[PDB]
C-alpha cells in the first residue's frame, strides 16, 4: 500500500489522493502533526530535498508533487497511449496547475492584497481558464478531454471544479460542458466514494490550520 | 524544425533552448518584440492559455514549458528507458525547477528584500540542492544521472550550474562531482556548440531586457 506523508490537511498533497482514488488504490496516510516530525523524516534521509509531499511506492520515497503524480498516472493507464497524448495531458493539467496555484497562495496574501487577487482569480477563470477546457470537450465533443477515454487530466480538472466552486459557484455557469464532465467523472463509482463523508478527501484550509501547518513548516 | 515563440530572452523558454540543442535537433525562434506581437499570437488562437513559451513541434502549437519540455525529451530518448527512471528523472528535475524558479525571480525583488532572498539562494543551494544531487552521483559513481546514460536531467542540471555560477562561483567548491559533471557534459560535441557564442543560448537579462518584457507582457 502507498503512503502518504504530509500534513493533514490539502495542500500540494490533495492531487495525489485524488488520482490514486479514482485509480481505485488503498493508501495509507502518515500525518506530521508537529516539526519534529518533519525533523524526523527529514533526519531519516526520507526526503530527497527535505520537503514533503514524499509518497512511499514501490521501494521508492518519491518526493516533488509532479514526480509522484505522473508515476501513478503510467502505472495505472490515464496518462495517455502515446506521446501526443501525454503532450495534450501535460498541457492541459500545467493549465490547471496555474489556476489552482493562485487559489492555494490566496490565504498568503496580506489583507488589502486578497480583494485584487480573488477578483483575478475570478477574471482568469472566466476569461482564460474554464474557455479553454470548454473549448477541448466542445473540439471533439467526447466524454473525456483526451484520447476519448480517462485520464488524469479529466481528474484533475474535476479537482479543479470543486475548488473554483468553494469560491464562487457562478463562475461555470456559462460552461455547460464543463457541468456535464463535473456530473460525469463524480459519479465514476471510485470517485463518487472518495467524493463521499469520511473519505481521505481534505477539506478547506481554515485560520488554525493555516496556522499550525506554518508552525510545523516553519 | 520546431519553431519557439518567445521574447529575446531567457525567460522559461532557456531550458528548452537547451534540451534541444543537446539533443542536435536545429529549430527557429520568432521573436515577440512588442504587445502587437504577443496580440497576434493570442488573436490567432495559438496561445491555449493566451501565453507563451510555445513550440510549434510535430503538428501542434504546444504550450506550458513542462509540457513542451516532456514532448522533447521522450522524442529524443533523454527520459530513461522505463517508468520508475522517469519517476527519478522528474524528481531531479522538478528540485532544479525549484531553484531555478528563485534565481529567476530574483530581479522582482524590492531592493529592501533583495538580500535576504540572495542569502537563502546561497544557503539552499549549499545544504539542499547541491548536496542531493552530489549525493545521488555518489550513489552509483556514474557519468550521468540516471541509467548510466545522457538524459534531460542532466541536461537541465548542467544549465542551472551555470546560472548558479554566474551568482556566485564558490557555491558549487565543495561538490567535486556536480564540477566533473559540468565539465563532462559540456564537452558533448552538441553541448559545447551551443556554449560558444554566437548560438542560440541566451544571456543574463540586464535592466533594460526587464524593462522591455515587462512592457510586452504587463
Ligand atoms: N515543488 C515541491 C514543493 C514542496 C514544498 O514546498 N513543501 C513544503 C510544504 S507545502 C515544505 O515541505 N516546506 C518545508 C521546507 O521548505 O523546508 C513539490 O511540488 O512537491
Ligand atoms: N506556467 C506557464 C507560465 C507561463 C507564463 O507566465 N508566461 C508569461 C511570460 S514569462 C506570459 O506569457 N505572461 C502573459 C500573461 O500572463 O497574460 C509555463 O511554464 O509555460
Amino acid at each position: 500500500k502507498p503512503k502518504l506523508h504530509y500534513f493533514n490537511g490539502r495542500g500540494r498533497m490533495e492531487p495525489i489522493r485524488w488520482l490514486l482514488a479514482a485509480a481505485g488504490v488503498e493508501f495509507e496516510e502518515k500525518f506530521i502533526g508537529s516539526a519534529e516530525d518533519l525533523g524526523k523524516l527529514r533526519n531519516d534521509g526520507s526526503l530527497m530535498f527535505q520537503q514533503v509531499p514524499m509518497v512511499e511506492i514501490d521501494g521508492m520515497k518519491l518526493v516533488q508533487t509532479r514526480a509522484i503524480l505522473n508515476y501513478i498516472a503510467s502505472k495505472y493507464n490515464l496518462y495517455g497511449k502515446d506521446i501526443k497524448e501525454r503532450a495534450l495531458i501535460d498541457m492541459y493539467t500545467e493549465g490547471m496547475a496555474d489556476l489552482n496555484e493562485m487559489i492555494l497562495l490566496l490565504p498568503l496574501c496580506r489583507p488589502e492584497e486578497k480583494d485584487a487577487k480573488i477578483a483575478l482569480i475570478k477574471e482568469k477563470t472566466k476569461s482564460r481558464y474554464f474557455p479553454a477546457f470548454e473549448k477541448v470537450l466542445q473540439s471533439h465533443g467526447q466524454d473525456y478531454l483526451v484520447g476519448n477515454k480517462l485520464s488524469r487530466a479529466d481528474i484533475s480538472l474535476v479537482e479543479l471544479l470543486y475548488y473554483v466552486e468553494e469560491l464562487d459557484s457562478s463562475l461555470i455557469s456559462n460552461f455547460p460542458l464543463l457541468k456535464a464532465l463535473k456530473t460525469r467523472i463524480s459519479n465514476l463509482p471510485t470517485v463518487k466514494k472518495f467524493l463521499q463523508p469520511g473519505s481521505p478527501r481534505k477539506p478547506p484550509a481554515d485560520a488554525k490550520a493555516l496556522e499550525e501547518a506554518r508552525k510545523i513548516f516553519r
